[PDB]
RNA sequence: AGGUAGAUUACCUGACGUUCCCAUCUGUGUGAACAUAAUGGUACUGAUCAGGCUCUAAGCAUCUUUACUUCCGUGUUCGGAUGGGAACGGGUGUAUCCUACUUGAUAUGAACCUACC
């Protein structure tokens, strides 16, 4: 998933050419990003592709793609009995890592597809604003776990033999 | 300003009231003859004592109607396209086209030839 910072104007009789409309999409690369943009203009102020003329589409990168951060993302599905507006959290170090997250997760928990979900926003929020009950356990000062049951980890697909010698283990890791 | 012939055929229609008529138009007087009918009401003809009462025309109205524009609304619907989703029924997404009713604002005629004022 990437970020883009899209934005464009209309020049029609309709539409004053001194309205600049602005949008952060999220998308696989430019040209998705640039259709969802069209779509959103299309589809709530009458503005067309053959109508206006796009100005800027360039990437937006995270500021510190190093610092763990609470995202709080607002966003719409279509079910089949209806359409939902639902609001999920993420932990994540990007804007875009969390969004990856958000479609994932949506496809396996309510299985729905990526073209049914708009993502309306997505916010950053505070440490005891996490509302998720797996994801507030994660959350605090003290978090500690013992990892179980590990298979022990293959260097590289290089020492990867189908059949060993001796017995196998597990690890307390 | 008025009258004749018009073209566009309601922005020209319909209802409620208002304003002049100086010329013009209209309404207005009469029935001998052409002509007319059950009726000089119509149509016809002869005329000029009166009149803006009506017609016509100009304007009024939170007037119906009609005529342009926005909005309705990129919502209805739709052309193209899946080993897209659904047990069906039906309904996505993509590249596109995109009404109508309603409502609101404005308007209530423009314009040609001839004659007379």
């Amino acid at each position: 998933m990437k970020e883009y910072y899209i934005t464009a104007r209309c020049t029609d009789k309709a539409h004053n050419p001194n309205e600049i409309f602005r949008s952060r999409v999220f998308a696989p690369n430019y040209v998705v990003a640039k259709s969802k943009f069209w779509m959103m203009l299309k589809k709530q102020h009458k503005v067309k592709k053959i109508n206006a003329e796009l100005l800027q589409c360039q990437p937006i990168f995270e500021k510190n793609p190093t610092v763990v951060k609470n995202y709080q993302i607002f966003l719409r599905y279509v079910s089949a009995g209806g359409i939902h507006n639902i609001t999920k959290q993420y932990r994540d170090v990007t804007r875009v890592g969390a969004v990856r997250q958000m479609y994932n997760d949506l496809a396996s928990q309510y299985r729905t597809r990526q073209d049914k979900i708009q993502l309306i926003s997505i916010t950053t929020v505070g440490d005891k604003a996490v509302k998720n009950p797996v994801l507030h356990q994660f959350v605090g000062h003290h978090v500690k776990f013992p990892m179980v049951h590990c298979k022990p980890v293959i260097a590289s697909k290089r020492f990867n033999l189908p059949i060993k010698a001796g017995k196998l283990t597990t690890k307390l890791c």
